[PDB]
């Protein structure tokens, strides 16, 4: 059967298992089960499933070149789908909690979960906690007998932790590090000295690349029992490179994509985020442009936001983006070539992952 | 060395390991490490450490009757301390997130973490996420070589999930189950039909007993490689019984203990919580008393809160509490007797746990 329909069918199976277990082992009543069903659907469904489907696609690649009984092929594909849903539910956790943390209004054209009338922040924080707990229930149930259970749980933990650390890097990126202090309300930077390429790269590496690219690629290897088919250092390098490019695209869209195509109103400027646009602008601006940026960035005032967007537009950041893109293309192709030494099949799966990202 | 000083020494070691790893593997800078150090201290230290020390005390009990090399005794005690800190950090996670969810003001006489000036909700939600992620880093690092790693991680996951489910039961306990609906803002019950002993017992079982009593007792058995010394069904029964009594005491104190001894201003009445006091009052009130309760419960108005406390005082709930306590004493002693069939030593550790709870 087609990959996406298998993946969606496994969602229904996993959902039924989780809710049936709540009834048989956690004393849940039907109305609370219905609440949790709706919560799961609303927070986990509706995206493109790129992360989860990467697990499936990696596993499919190895199936095409490896000898297996049919029942083993089916088991591997089912495991890849469950692992993919673990990643989708991990993302759902972070999106629920991040939307609360950031006071976000919409996501994908619909209200953020905490804003639903019968949810509220009091429930939504805990709903997000449940979403991540479900990833572990999935693993322990479906992968109980599997040789890769330990490695998969360990990997998942490290990626989850890296993501939380990256969230810290993101939410504090507009403050001066030397002034961080739980006792003192945090002012926005005035010098923007920490708006550098290396600091930006650290935010992005931790907040998105581990869970968006590294985890799906490695989970695909694990469910395929194929980690020996790769040089793991290369997998990490290519995941972090593609993931950075993905986030750069998101940063550009936050400012310039119309809200109707973006699914929300972008507020990176008002939030004073260390975005690719801000770092790149500061890397080419003259003194007068720097001063005008400082007088306007990080303010909710629409007039000041408009000034910042004007500065970005006049700064010809399309030039810098094309130069960045051309360099990423160079480096990603080089890493794919190196991956071919040990596994042409995995290299091809990464090439597919890159094509989908680049042409998004 | 004395048990508490070993436990506190292990805290410093674990903290140093976690922060050193953030520097060596997660690219953290010194100021963010300092923020996280302060966060860990503020959220994890200052309580009585009853949960973590239960792990240590259970392990000490088995050490007194089991033949081991000295280095093995030291390893077991170190493992018990690390496991105990996993439980304390799990609690710290739930307290950080619960205080945000509930809009709480103080905890232990100090501001809730999210209210610190340089924290804010935006950071504190993620700080709570980090606290629970640290429990897993502890386990994978310190217990990497241990035969009990799998069982301990599986147990911890189930208890974490049960606690989140219990949080859902608690936050929704003042609503009618048949009206739960993410799409519709939730009104408080008017009939109080779900304020029953069995529904109360479900809230308490999941929201506190698993992590407060079951997890420390079983973790103590696991680090001692002694789970075969017990009938696990009895361990569960006695943990859930003692844990319920613990929460009943907390419910009584929320209403009647002066805020200076309580560490916070109790708001269970204004919050319309399904507390032991409310359930027990409704189990003995006449029609006029029920009507007066309904007209006043779940309102912030101090006059209405005062009415509810008057109703509780005039209802002689001390009578019901002494009858409840006498029954718990009966049942806990019976379960301790049954535990002696397979392990007098573990039975004694449970007797100690009960004495500390009862005389609190
Ligand atoms: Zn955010
Ligand atoms: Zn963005
Ligand atoms: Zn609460
Ligand atoms: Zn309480």
């Amino acid at each position: 059967m087609a990959s996406m329909e298998r993946f969606l069918s496994v969602y229904d199976e996993v959902q039924a298992f989780l809710l049936d277990q709540l009834q048989s082992k956690y004393e849940i009543d039907p109305n609370r089960a219905r609440y949790l069903r709706i919560m799961m659907d609303t927070t986990c469904l509706g995206g493109k499933y790129f992360r989860g489907m990467t697990v499936v696609n990696v596993a499919e690649g190895f199936l095409a070149v490896t000898q297996h009984d049919e029942a083993t092929k089916e088991r591997i594909l089912h495991d890849a789908c469950v692992g993919g849903w673990m990643i989708e539910f991990l993302q759902a956790h972070y999106l629920v909690e991040d939307d609360i943390m950031d006071g976000s209004v919409m996501r994908r054209g619909k209200p953020c979960w905490y804003r639903f009338p019968g949810v509220t922040t009091q429930c939504a924080i805990n709903d997000g906690i449940i979403l991540k707990s479900w990833t572990q229930i999935m693993a322990w149930h479906y992968f109980a007998d599997r040789p890769f259970l330990k490695d998969l749980l360990c990997l998942f933990q490290k990626v989850d932790y890296a993501t939380a650390v990256g969230q810290m890097y993101d939410v504090t990126s507009m403050c001066d590090s030397n002034k961080l202090d739980p006792e003192v309300a945090q002012p926005m930077t005035t010098d923007f000295a920490e708006f550098t390429p290396a600091i930006y790269k650290r935010i992005v590496k931790y907040k998105t690349t581990f869970y968006t690219y590294l985890l799906p690629l490695v989970m695909g290897l694990l469910v395929s029992e194929a980690a020996a088919s790769v040089e793991m250092n290369l997998v990490e390098r290519v995941a972090h490179l593609i993931g950075e490019y993905f986030q750069v695209q998101d940063d550009v869209m936050d400012c310039f994509t119309p809200p109707e195509q973006l699914g929300k109103v972008g507020t990176d400027i008002e939030d004073a985020k260390c975005s690719w646009l801000a770092v790149t602008f500061l890397g080419k601006a003259n003194a007068a442009q720097v001063a005008e940026f400082k007088a306007n960035y990080g303010e909710k005032d629409p007039a000041k936001v408009a000034v910042v967007k004007r500065l970005y537009s006049k700064a010809n950041l399309q030039a810098d983006f094309a130069a960045y893109e051309a360099e990423v293309v160079r480096e990603v192709e080089s890493l794919i070539e190196q991956l071919k030494v040990k596994s042409p099949t995995f290299a091809e799966s990464v090439a597919v992952v890159w094509e989908k990202t680049h042409k998004r």
